[PDB]
């Protein structure tokens, strides 16, 4: 029976616990121990560890949820990851390539991975996908998870879906019954590249978003801009990705779901309202309301720039260019309309 | 020589394209400046509405808070509306369309072409009848449509937005694109007639079950999943009932998205679910006048999938046709959701 070991115990990682939990204590191909490496922390006197470990819950990260009994909160990370056969990896971005360093050489010789980080690493075409940042360093072959998928109403057990991008079929299947529920229903798709670009391309078209609603629209144009910002990622993702990319992935949850949800709320929607209404800078916004945090959404519409420059192709993604111009060269966001009515 | 266009209908959407259309009427030499709209006459205050609309030049039932063109004439006899009319538009409530159409039958002039906007669907002798196809058959003119991502409410505020027309000709559709397009309504044109109207009837259905979740206080996981499947579902309707690109144009999924988060299909459904009470006496209560085309839409569909022998293959749009006619619990909606082919 194949271990399990979650690589992450934030509010996603925990959530995802639940539902890997549950199904490992279930289903005889798994075994029930699910390790899950968790930063140590100290929670008025006790060991976060020893808190899953004794009262399975997480209240730092996922408050109010019970853990099923049979995950394991594991402090070190190779003692947590030595015995999978599957590792769910689940952390920021800005740690995965720490966690990385400590894991090579340790893993099991066919251990799989699934990463569930949604961004973008950077290399030779300018992005770098990081499940291929994950694979390349530890020698594993990867898989990807990405949806519709805020993690408090996973937890609460509301009804949602996701992508398994696999290239494996029995790969694919075998993580299918791993995280599938009656609740958490999956599809998997033989693209791990496709799949996985949405995830970091979604935020720059929520940018966008959020201009037209702090400059007074509502639904028609939100859709508009949900509609033409699809195309531009479809059309994107033709140019970058390696392989074949067919439209229709765009259709599953990692791609068309993810990108309504993330265009009615998120950080990058709430900021660039703010932008567009009170003329403060994002370096401003992201101090008074994300305390400090990088905005993805802006950073890679500006890489998305770079890249196009390479291709000379700057001019056929209007709005991807043009959230980069209002971003970062002081183009007035009422400029941004005139782009989706002089559009094609 | 310059064309006359007729506005058949003059509800909430009726009123807003009479706005459109009336201006545009008058700004540009190749359609006559005065337009007629039927309005079905109506007891308000004592006055007609038909005169009410032609001193007051607004519908202050229907589109309450905005001017309509002084050259939009209301008129109370559909057949003196369109006697003169080279352009018909035809914007009526679903369920009135066939009993105008007998009564315009061979009144109409010599040439005349037709767009509708009806978000409806018919029953046949194929199944599936498209309502363009009754109104072209029985009055004997060719035939457009009309569908987009259009809450009439934020298209009379000028709020951006798009829209699809469907038009075999050419030249015929760009003369109703030059009739339509403004700067804040913008039209693309696309010869696959059949399938941009069969998403314009079908996501009203799908925007019914978006509004159960909604009152049953599901977030935006499980908004994002019924807009993917239901999206799924019409895109399997049209491929037995009519390609995949139609459904990247404003009538698929932009329209998807518009109505399952502000239409007024999802409003009624949502205090359907919280209230108990039934859809015909919250219609009645909070559209003031306004008609649901949804729940008739999915009573349609289901007898049109009953016909091929294909109902168990559509759990999402059978489910809204059982909650709203058979008497499921609207709690046992989502498990109609739990098994879907998209996920076998
Ligand atoms: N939270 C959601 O709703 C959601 C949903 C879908 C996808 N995701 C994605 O999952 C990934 C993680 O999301 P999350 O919700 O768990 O974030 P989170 O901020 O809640 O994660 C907490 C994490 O902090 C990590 N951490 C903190 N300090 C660390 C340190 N010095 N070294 C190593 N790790 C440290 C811990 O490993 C822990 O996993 C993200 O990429 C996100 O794109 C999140
Ligand atoms: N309202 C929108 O936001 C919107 C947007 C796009 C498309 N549509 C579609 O437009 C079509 C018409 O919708 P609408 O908003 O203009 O109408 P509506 O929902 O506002 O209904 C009001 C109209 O119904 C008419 N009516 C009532 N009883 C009638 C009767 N016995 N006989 C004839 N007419 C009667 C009235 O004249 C009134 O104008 C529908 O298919 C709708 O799906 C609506
Ligand atoms: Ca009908």
């Amino acid at each position: 029976s194949k271990k399990v070991c979650i690589v992450g115990s934030g509010n996603w990682g925990s959530a995802i616990a639940k539902i890997v939990g549950g199904n490992a204590a279930q289903l005889a191909q798994f075994d029930p121990r699910v390790t899950m490496w968790v930063f140590e922390e100290d929670i008025g006197g006790k060991k976060l560890t020893e808190i899953i470990n004794t009262q399975h819950e997480n209240v730092k990260y996922l408050p109010g949820h019970k853990l099923p009994p049979n995950v394991v909160a594991v402090p070190d990370v190779v003692q947590a990851a030595e015995d999978a056969d599957i590792l769910i990896f689940v952390v920021p971005h800005q740690f995965i390539g720490k966690i990385c360093d400590q894991l090579k050489g340790h893993l099991k010789a066919n251990a799989t991975g699934i990463s569930l980080i949604k961004g973008v690493d950077e290399g030779p075409n300018g992005l770098k996908l990081i499940s291929e940042v994950i694979g390349e360093r530890l020698g594993i072959p990867m898989s990807v998870l990405m949806g519709a998928n805020i993690a408090s109403e996973v937890a609460d057990e509301k009804f949602c879906e996701t992508t398994i991008g696999c290239k494996d079929p029995a790969q694919g299947q075998l993580l299918k019954e791993l995280m599938q529920t009656p609740n958490f229903r999956i599809t998997v798709v033989q693209e791990v590249d496709t799949v996985e670009i949405c995830g970091a391309l979604k935020n720059v078209v929520a940018v966008g978003a959020g201009f037209c609603d702090g400059l007074g629209f509502g639904d028609n144009t939100k859709a508009a801009v949900i509609r033409l910002g699809l195309m531009e990622m479809i059309a994107f993702a033709k140019l970058f990705c390696s392989g074949p990319v067919s439209s229709a992935t765009f259709l599953e949850s990692c791609g068309v779901a993810d990108l309504i949800t993330t265009c009615y709320g998120g950080r990058n929607r709430k900021v660039a309202e703010a932008f567009a209404r009170t003329g403060k800078s994002i370096e401003q916004l992201e101090k008074e309301l994300l305390n400090g945090q990088k905005l993805q959404g802006p950073e890679t519409a500006r890489e998305l720039y770079s890249i196009l420059q390479h291709k000379g192709l700057v001019d056929k993604f209007p709005l991807f260019m043009a959230v980069y111009k209002v971003c970062y060269e002081g183009q007035p966001v009422g400029e941004f309309i005139h782009c989706l009515q002089n559009h094609p």
